[PDB]
């Protein structure tokens, strides 16, 4: 029933309108200078960064999706098989439902089979930490897939609309949190799922010892939209009032700046909504470490393998191509190079008080 | 014929397009910041609040429209008793239909008889203090519903316009006012009716004793619409005329700034144009202290009771919602959440001399 | 022939599409502030002004439009008839072609026959300054109408694509200006034809000693798009040319910004694009002393003198509904009533050095 | 091949829908300000410049853009004829081609037949620089037209999209551009092709000793998008990526006051989009010396010489008109005209800390 969910998740995620549904990331907003001469051939550009302890291709991961039943292992594979392939570390979808059924295990499992060098990145919802999951659950999330981190992810905005939901977000569960990671091999990520991260919640989260964040602003998967459907579905009526939160939420653009102002030492996933390599690229010259996707992986792996290394490809070359025309030999030389702040995600800024001098100074 | 008057406002209202004509209330300029952790569960949310000498279960309230004709008197029936049920305040429509036409009465005091412990509002227009009205009147207004407070309504704009109107707002009402209310035992409300309160309007008021404030502002039920088409209809040149008033007003967001301001002690109500609990909670972090509603709730009451205890459920999860998802776990909490001003409301403020610091600081 | 382009300029302006294409008198970003209660009665309003050393009965004139043959004499008949029962002053079109033709005189001295107590303003292009015209004929042009002033016009836009234009506009003109002013019984007033006056150009004409504005913005009536339509008719290619030209200008309410603020003493009418009572209240709100109107004069005199009657009672109560929901009790109210500047205005202003509060200050 | 790829940017960028395809010049951000006493005499304006050592008639030049084949040839000829007739410099297309290729240089050669006395700009991209190309390939260049500068094209976003893109730029091409300019006769320009150049681009070039640069801004001819359809055309899959950057690079606008800001003596051509007279005279208000234009001049000599003797009449008048129209005489005078900046314009000046008034300051 939970794995009912799951697939019921990836069905509307994949073949209904629920992508940048009525929400914006303000990345429009966002531009990248560009320079006539860049300095550099194309060829010498390198996208090698770190994370955590291994060194990635590209400044890009596919952030967590599925799990729970064979059709969802199997785009696990897919998407471990290609990932591996082209050195981008990858998430996985939630573990709940294989602690809670063991015949969900193997298609996470399958994951570190088809891809033995790439980090993996294990994946729990914060509302099971106030729900009993501590230490040992989270150390079988881990060893399950061999992560190298575990993504603890915040969806209260889904919750609340989810016919089944658990808006449960007590500061219990931050406590807990820090004890958990006392304890842990391995770093904690706490993400969001579709609503981004503000700096009063980066801020909090910092104060309990989390220095690892992924944004996961509005303007690209509507978790809010998805429950909507799943509500109209049901004849829930929480649909009808799930229509009036659609633009809900930090857009991905304004998130990174919140993040990376108010926690400046942070190591910062940017992602929601990140269609395109020139979508990363801003990402990180704004202020993110590395790019995160997730939809748009899903559906290329749905289609197929072939499908999918054509997908990286195209968003390789996108951000190689951004890289080129920013003068940007490496990744470091994007996250420093010269941006244009305009329109809403300005006026965000100036009222939130990032003051856009100290700003640059920071994102440099 | 002013009972005329009363069922074609109700007709006009309920079934005419009059529901923000060319007009807007700003609030797509505030934006509440999403806390992806909350720090509180759902079920913990405490909506309940203060309204003059009571307790109210939720910071909204209906505001008044109508009476003065039996089957304006079945829909404040309805309205009154899921009032009652839902523990929140009820304004009635002007009295002065019932002072006028002794027949009219037992439409507005069908309200105390069906809702006996919920805050109940009286209701009496500024133009009739010009001409005549004194401390009698609003005692038997008062007198007639058992009512807690008495609003005083401000519609020169609708007088304007209107075939019949009284656009009599000479300063001596204001004298009269402040005298009535040394002898009256209830608070007096001053309310707009759809074109909103500015500082110069809520500082005058204020020096005449009046503390507590209706912004009512452009957004919501567009009253100079209202008045053009029963200006069309009677063939009236007026029509034309108000046509080019149809975006006259304060928007609502910009008037609860203004009054919060101008007046940092007062009680206020957001309304005009409140049309979802995301609304309510928005007018709400924007320094008012409860929000306001009417025609939502008129279309709703002709549909039926049951509907309308659909629409307070529709409401009261919204406005939860919201909470939830700034962190808010109660009514003062939601009063100083981060918000962010955009847009031509932030213009607005600037012009006005409205200081954000300052402003922030205010509305806490 | 010249009698030939009159009558054109007339049937062009009244039945094609000229008004406010493709510009804007930015009177949008112009919001007069609401006041619920205005402290005033509707019939205690005062619309009475100046004009010279004539009382008029409403702040708005009619500007100057046509002459030269019969059928434009009897619109001049309608306007003037009108405009005496009304008490508004009233310019005649160019007198040039009733100097250059005897037969023109009476569609230009009709007007005094059957308006004998209003301001009426004479009207000779300032071309005309730069080509012979002198002392003797300003007096010629005056006395033909016993005029109780001169309106010089500015419109080297429309000389410049006018087919038979000429845009001469030499220094030497305003020095012969400055010099004929001295001799003459009546102030002269400085006018421009729909694309508006700056403050390079109010300062320069105020050094000759120019006390007397009428803004003439963009937005009303495009001269540009009749003499491209004039262009069009004929093949000439200078039409594609006027195209590329339809937005230029100073709009009418940065104009009147512009005059205020540069020229604070100056004696100042606000018009091109002014079409309601709204327009006009905005326009003097903002700065000027009296609005103008010409092309919606104009339409309405074609269609009949109970027509334009009409056309005036409706802009008188829309200028009078405008004062009492600011509270202006009369004109000089209405000049210091809160209004806000938003949008391309602003930044209008900002750019061109307009400190806002040094603006407000003047204004009021 | 390389003739080839000649013959299809002609004919996509003449016939297929290229032109400020999804791009800006931000343009419609500057606005000259009208005076409606301009002070001169429209045929008094004098439109004459300096071009290096030359006087040309009118400060306006056409860039390069083709040669490589004979009717390449013809089409050169007929621009370079019309050039010569309107005393205007004409820039060639890439002479790489005729390096290459030895029946290649009478298309090129034409030019210098056909107008031998105005200022011919030769033309060489930078990536042959990296690729072998020195001082006597410069040399060839410039005597096979007698050419009186050299442009040097940064291409890079274009060679990133082209099929057979050749995407070089290291900075040893800077060592040997500010080496070949020792030895050469006559200055270079350097000029981008489509995305403009930053002020870090143009520092950079200036400290290799780079005092002339053509912005060629966003805007107009969209280089990115003509390389789409080259690789739409032959199944390359690039062009997907391609489409995500349509809307990359600096505009025009906003090219021309990041040169003439971070390099305040250069001399300056604003190009990229200028399609009209309106367009070369803000360019040259904002901080231009000279106005450029490609694609118009393309599509009118390929419909014949009167029809591109014609385009450029209505550009002068353009010209002219707007020089009128701000009162200015002659080219200095239009330098330092009134402007206004707005909209998307201001805030990328804002952001990239353009000081508005040391900006007026640097271009009057
Ligand atoms: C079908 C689907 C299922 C997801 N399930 C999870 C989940 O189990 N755990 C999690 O942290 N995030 C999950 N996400 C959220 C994503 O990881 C990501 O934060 C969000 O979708 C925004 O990125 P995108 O716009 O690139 O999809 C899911 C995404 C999709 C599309
Ligand atoms: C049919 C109807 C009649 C109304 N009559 C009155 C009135 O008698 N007295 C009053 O103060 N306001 C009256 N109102 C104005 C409302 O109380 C409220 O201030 C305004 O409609 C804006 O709120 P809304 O947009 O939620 O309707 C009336 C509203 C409606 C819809
Ligand atoms: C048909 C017509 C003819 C006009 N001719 C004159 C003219 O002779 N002299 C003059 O000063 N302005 C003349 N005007 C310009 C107007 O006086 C006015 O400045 C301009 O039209 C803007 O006002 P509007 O938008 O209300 O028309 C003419 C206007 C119209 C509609
Ligand atoms: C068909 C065509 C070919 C071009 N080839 C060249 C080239 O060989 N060298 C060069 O420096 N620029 C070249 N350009 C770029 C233009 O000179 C100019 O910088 C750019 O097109 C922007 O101006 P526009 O918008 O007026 O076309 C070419 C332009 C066109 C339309
Ligand atoms: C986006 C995302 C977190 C989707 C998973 O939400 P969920 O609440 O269904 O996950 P759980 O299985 O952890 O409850
Ligand atoms: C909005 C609102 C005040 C509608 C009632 O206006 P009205 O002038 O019809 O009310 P009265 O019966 O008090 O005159
Ligand atoms: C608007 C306006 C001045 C119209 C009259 O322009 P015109 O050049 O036709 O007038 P003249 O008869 O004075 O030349
Ligand atoms: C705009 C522009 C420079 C077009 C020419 O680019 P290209 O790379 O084809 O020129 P080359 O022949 O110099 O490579
Ligand atoms: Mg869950
Ligand atoms: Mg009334
Ligand atoms: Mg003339
Ligand atoms: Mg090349």
């Amino acid at each position: 029933d939970i794995v009912n969910r799951k697939v019921e998740h990836v069905e509307i995620a994949a073949f209904e309108n629920v992508d940048g549904l009525s929400s914006s990331t303000f990345l429009n907003d966002v531009i990248l200078v560009h320079q006539g001469f860049p300095g550099i051939s194309f060829s010498e550009i390198n996208t090698k960064t770190k994370f955590f302890r291994k060194e990635i291709s590209v400044p890009v991961m596919v952030t967590g999706m599925t799990g729970g039943r064979n059709e969802l292992g199997r785009i696990n594979k897919i998407i471990a098989e290609v990932a591996e392939k082209f050195g981008i570390p990858m998430g996985v979808g939630s573990q709940r439902v294989a602690i809670e059924k063991a015949e969900a295990r193997e298609s996470f499992a399958i994951v570190r089979k088809v891809a033995p060098t790439i980090p993996i990145i294990a994946n729990l919802g914060m509302p099971q930490l106030v729900k009993g999951y501590g230490l040992k659950e989270f150390q079988d999330a881990i060893q399950m897939i061999e992560a190298d981190a575990i993504a603890v992810h915040l969806n209260p905005a889904q919750e609340v609309f989810q016919p089944e939901g658990e808006p449960e977000y007590q500061i219990y569960a931050l406590e807990k949190l820090r004890d958990i990671s006392k304890e842990l091999s391995v770093p904690i990520i706490v993400k969001e799922s579709g609503n981004g991260i503000s700096m009063e919640t980066a801020k909090l989260l910092y104060s309990y010892g989390i220095k690892n964040f992924d944004t996961s602003g509005q303007g690209g998967t509507n978790w809010i939209a998805i429950e909507m459907i799943r509500d109209i579905r049901r004849g829930n009526w929480k649909a009808e009032s799930a229509k009036n939160f659609l633009d809900w939420g930090v857009p991905t653009a304004a998130s990174i700046m919140e993040v990376r102002y108010s926690v400046p030492d942070s190591f910062l996933v940017g992602s929601g909504g990140i269609r395109s390599g020139l979508d990363a690229a801003k990402a990180i010259a704004l202020g993110a470490d590395i790019a995160g996707m997730a939809l748009p992986v899903l559906k290329s792996a749905i289609e197929g393998k072939e499908s999918l290394e054509q997908f990286f490809r195209k968003i390789i070359f996108e951000l190689k191509a951004a890289m080129m025309l920013t003068g940007s030999k490496d990744v470091d030389a994007l996250k420093k190079t010269s941006i244009v702040i305009l329109g809403k995600l300005k006026e965000w800024a100036e009222y939130r008080g990032i003051n856009l001098s100290i700003y640059e100074k920071v994102r440099k």
